[PDB]
């Protein structure tokens, strides 16, 4: 698959999370992220993803080394993390054809995996809404704990 690129936006506190909620297939919550370009770099991808989705430009505030990367299913998604920006902070889609609604989380509440159907003996996971964002999760909690504390 081609890679992805985007950010994990943080707040000042660092207990809030941007997410944003897309349409049909991306219809439930997730961060903002999408392909990367023929020749495109992956801060640039990362930058133009996020803004294309947001209206919030992260380019003076990536960090080179500061992402989580994980590999689902032979696709690579790298996303940035972008801390300290402002809970007031107006951001607009550039694209709502393709963003639904964009809003802050906190990450204490978000879920870091689904839940399964074992009340029902039925195999499988129940359907959530965060499920884009959930394999991300985890590690950004404890990227946050080495980095912060
Ligand atoms: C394209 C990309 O960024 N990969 C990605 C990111 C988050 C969740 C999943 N989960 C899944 N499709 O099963 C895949």
């Amino acid at each position: 698959g081609v890679p992805t690129y985007g950010a994990i936006i943080l707040d000042e506190t660092l207990e809030n999370v941007l997410l944003v909620q897309g349409y049909l297939a991306k219809s439930g919550w997730g961060f903002p992220k999408g392909k990367v370009n023929k020749e495109e770099a992956p801060h640039d991808c990362a930058a133009r993803e996020v803004f294309e989705e947001t209206g919030f430009d992260i380019k003076d505030y990536i960090c080179k080394d500061d992402y989580i990367e994980l590999r689902i299913n032979d696709q690579l998604a790298r996303l940035y993390i972008i801390p300290g920006i402002p809970k007031d902070t107006k951001f607009n889609p550039k694209t709502r054809r393709e963003i639904r609604n964009i809003e802050w989380f906190s990450i204490e509440k978000l879920p870091c995996h689904r839940n399964d159907m074992t009340p029902k003996s039925k195999l499988g996971l129940a359907p959530n809404k965060f499920f884009m964002a959930i394999p991300f999760i985890r590690p950004l909690r404890d990227w946050l704990s080495r980095r912060f504390g």
